[PDB]
């Protein structure tokens, strides 16, 4: 499915705004903001802390003349089971909370009348979504009746509400449904390969540089366009080239454009190669998280989040631990942003290796079928982005269990056959030596909080601890690596000397011995910070108001370790032969 | 007057401590702590605010052999008039609230038995006392009968009590009163010249390097000590060496000893020279300001806020703006910091040219004989110490004004002939070519504040108005340039980027661009950064709780430029031909 854009051909209603919000079997309304998670948006705490079912309701008029045209309401992510009703009548479901959904809708419409659309969404998690969790009974000596929780083992808060656009969108009867652009470099030209799914046959592609002028054309369904002497997108150099599909038949008349960048991407030895250059990655895992709204798009973050990114240096970040709204991958590739675009794998873990995670009853057969559906769903979405540049496929599950070998390679199986044009990682955090997992990626990539989860507070260790750590993720795995994580939570205005925990001293010292570390490996190909900035999670006595280790607050500002960085990214070059 | 200090001769009993303490014209009596400021032990606003004489008494015990021996009692500081008495019996009176004053009082102890202290501090302030003040009435139609303000134009709060310990001392009848050093280099020598106040005649004088080494040593009233191979004194190396005087009578016997240090100080063209070599001043401008206890004497503070200054690599600070205790300097001595010691005369300006301060009302010849009097007692108390390598006779007074010439042409010719070993400045923000006052000095101290209160949040002024500035300072004078002063608040954990008046970012970014100046100057011999640490002022809309402009917070913690700071001072060497 293609992300929704007007043409000569296609209109776009947004159905974004205020619409009308109840509980389960409540039948009060109140008012509701789209795209939004509802729990912060109130002062309800009952609201806030809501396991269940939720309704959003809006009017909203089809015009008579979008009869004959394909009608498609388009959902952009419901965190995490949704149904969608039109006119009463349900239209689609959907499992997974942070990709979209559609359904044509053209039989359920008053047309030149007033409609009702209504979203059920339920953010009850199950051990066979993702993230997964539990709800449990606690109905003991100190528990009331009916007390129950929602246990879950991921670290951000389980937001949950309309996080995407609701929109509805027209195309002709015979339209352009889907296409695949591959890039490849062939002498001093580049070819952009294509292939449209559409009932229609007869189709014009024309690929037009900065300026509008046409730079290749073909007359096919599917084809190759030469570009000679092409500009090549690389951060550093966002060139996009805009491709243009024309549906021409006898009844039928479609259009839909794309900005695409002509990129490659390998892995060969100890080297991430973009453009057939060794890269270094800088930047960050980040989240989608910001004040009230939770993880409700919003385009003012998004673009002051891409510029602090060239603010600061960064080249990179990972979408810890989910897809991103397709916004931002469209201002990636507008920015020349390289992204590690990340499956909801996060939470397949019980800090604890008496507790099982991939067995009966937690992580089996039904978690996998849902996990091959989300890559499916996830590439099918984000195949034509050029900032998209690895996959990944979890984060930190327990992949030292037996039954995790078996459940990851049919994961890591499939996304290559669905996509073999990028490389895959899995995101670790188990020892080198006990993960059953990683010597099937193309890139390693490691959580490391050596001073702060353990020997808390004692910085002389890093270098120590590290290094040895590193030096044997190489030797076993002979791949690439990339310090995924690392990072400190430090509360905005704590400072001390000497460095304690929790102060901004102590988060940007951890930070500048890591990164020491690094520069003496030759196969490190990336440190990326967590994390970009400060983002709820559920409440603990681990967690001072959410997770506090962001180089930025919240409200987008920088801490002293922002600084730290940009001085030393000023300094490293986006492609260094290490 | 000599520090008290213990010997085989001298017994010191400190009567610090808690003591009763009321106000004026009250019977009841609470605890205080001595020594202590009054205005923040309590939650009672009107003590906290108060104006007018308050009561300190205290019980004390002498012992009867005390009898045929002089009992001195010593009161470190007392802000700002006060009348000390024995038994009911008045002592001595004191003005100025920044210097010791002590008084003999065996004619008013009772030997063997319980005595009572009582001592009363004023902190009303005159245009007569420095700093200095005035008391207004203001019954208008906004404000009820009896309502009063204490106007003071000096931006650190007027802080009131015993800030310096009360002690008594006893000394044989005849006994070293007074004794004055200097050292000169000869040769591959140095010299330690004395002279000896007493109404005793018989004195030897032995020199003891830090193992204890006898050095030199000399019978005589007066006289020369040789130190062959001497280990001078500077900031990185405070070689101290240990003095010892015995007066050697038929019947008494007296010991007093004191670390002091072989250093010189010359200023000759546009270097600053201590033992010979160019310094660089790398520090502060600090105050006698800490939680809770105000400006009262505490060691833990004063050992911290040196341990700060080396970590940070800061060589000097001024004690702006008055004296500072006793303690301060021995500590100087003993880590090897430059002090700029400075007289009380801060205030001495109406912030408007409309309003004159030198002139019959104000500042006039009853102003002038009180500083002059403090340039004697100040010079009388620190003459001895290393550690002070200038005075600073005044800081930001309207040197614009043609009274001003007159007013420290006289100041500055007294503190010359009572000390010709160091060299005078005074600190200014007037404009050069309006002072009428430091064609006078050795050295020129200029206060700039450019993109903070001039220009303010613009920080691309600073480079173009501090260059022509400095300039014109060095060409109208043809002196040494310190910038005394330079800085901007910061509220620590206020971020931001762009960098915004109050944040850390601005803090930083300012004092940057002002030392990046000053490198280019050769003629500009020194930095300091105001301030070392946040402290309180009297309240305003101005003052968002006291100073803000501290490098540390109030509680000695670093603020982000703290570590620029030490960064640049680590690259900066203490003597440095520019
Ligand atoms: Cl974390
Ligand atoms: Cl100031």
């Amino acid at each position: 499915m293609l992300y929704p854009k007007e043409s000569e051909t296609r209109e776009v209603k947004d159905l974004s705004g205020v619409w009308e919000f109840r509980t389960e079997s409540d039948k009060n309304y109140i008012l509701m903001p789209v795209p939004a998670s509802f729990n912060d948006i109130t002062q309800d705490i009952n609201l806030r802390d809501y396991v269940g079912r939720v309704y959003y309701k809006k009017s909203f008029f089809i015009p008579v003349y979008w009869k004959e045209r394909n009608i498609f309401l388009r959902v952009g992510a419901a965190a995490h089971f949704s149904e969608v009703y039109v006119n009463g009548n349900l239209v689609t479901k959907h499992k997974g909370g942070f990709l979209p959904f559609e359904a044509e809708i053209s039989k359920f419409v008053n047309y030149g009348q007033e409609n009702i659309i209504e979203i059920m969404v339920d953010n009850t998690l199950t051990w066979d979504v993702l993230p997964p969790g539990e709800l449990k009974v606690i109905e003991d000596e100190m528990h009331p009746k009916g007390y129950k929780v929602l246990n879950y083992y991921f670290d951000f808060f389980n937001y949950s509400g309309i996080h995407r656009p609701v929109v509805i969108y027209t195309t002709p009867k015979v339209y352009i449904k889907d296409f695949s652009v591959i890039t490849e470099l062939s002498n001093n030209s580049a070819l952009v390969k294509y292939s449209i799914e559409s009932e229609g046959n007869n189709f014009q592609v024309i690929l037009r540089d900065k300026d509008k002028n046409i730079v290749a054309e073909n007359f096919g369904k599917s084809g190759v366009l030469e570009v000679k002497n092409p500009k090549l997108w690389e951060p550093g150099n966002p060139y996009l080239y805009n491709l243009e599909i024309k549906l021409l038949e006898k009844d039928n008349f479609d259009i839909y454009r794309m900005d695409i960048g002509i990129r490659t991407v390998r892995v060969e030895g100890k080297q991430f190669l973009i453009n057939e250059k060794p890269f270094y990655f800088k930047g960050f895992g980040k989240h989608e998280d910001s004040d009230i709204r939770g993880k409700g798009l919003d385009q003012v973050i998004n673009i002051k989040d891409f510029n602090l990114l060239k603010w600061i240096g960064a080249n990179s970040f990972r979408t810890s631990h989910y897809p991103y709204s397709e916004e931002i991958l469209f201002l990636a590739d507008q920015y020349g942003i390289a992204v590690i675009e990340e499956a909801p794998a996060v939470g397949l873990n019980l800090w604890n290796r008496n507790e099982k995670v991939f067995t009966e009853g937690r992580v089996d057969g039904k978690t996998l079928e849902h996990h091959l559906e989300i890559m499916r769903e996830l590439i099918a979405r984000d195949k034509n982005h050029p900032s998209v540049i690895m996959w990944s496929v979890a984060n930190e599950a327990a992949t030292y269990e037996d039954g995790a070998e078996e459940y990851f390679r049919r994961v890591i199986e499939e996304t290559r056959r669905l996509d073999p044009t990028r490389p895959i990682t899995i995101v670790e955090n188990t020892k080198a030596s006990e993960t059953k997992v990683s010597k099937y990626v193309d890139v390693i990539c490691v959580n490391r909080y050596y001073s702060w989860y353990t020997d808390s507070g004692d910085l002389s260790v890093i270098e120590y601890q590290l290094e040895r750590d590193l030096r044997e993720w190489y030797e076993l795995y002979r791949k690439p690596i990339i310090l995924s994580e690392f990072g400190a939570d430090a509360i905005s205005g704590f400072h001390s000397d000497p460095p304690l925990m929790f102060t901004e001293e102590y988060q940007q010292e951890m930070i500048k011995r890591f990164v020491g570390v690094l520069d003496r490996l030759d196969f490190v190909v990336g440190e990326h910070i967590w994390n970009f900035a400060d983002f709820m999670t559920k409440q603990s006595i681990t967690r001072v108001v959410g997770n506090k280790k962001g180089v930025f607050t919240r409200n987008r500002q920088p801490k002293m370790v922002a600084h730290f960085l940009k001085e030393r990214w000023s300094k490293l070059p986006d492609f260094w032969e290490k």
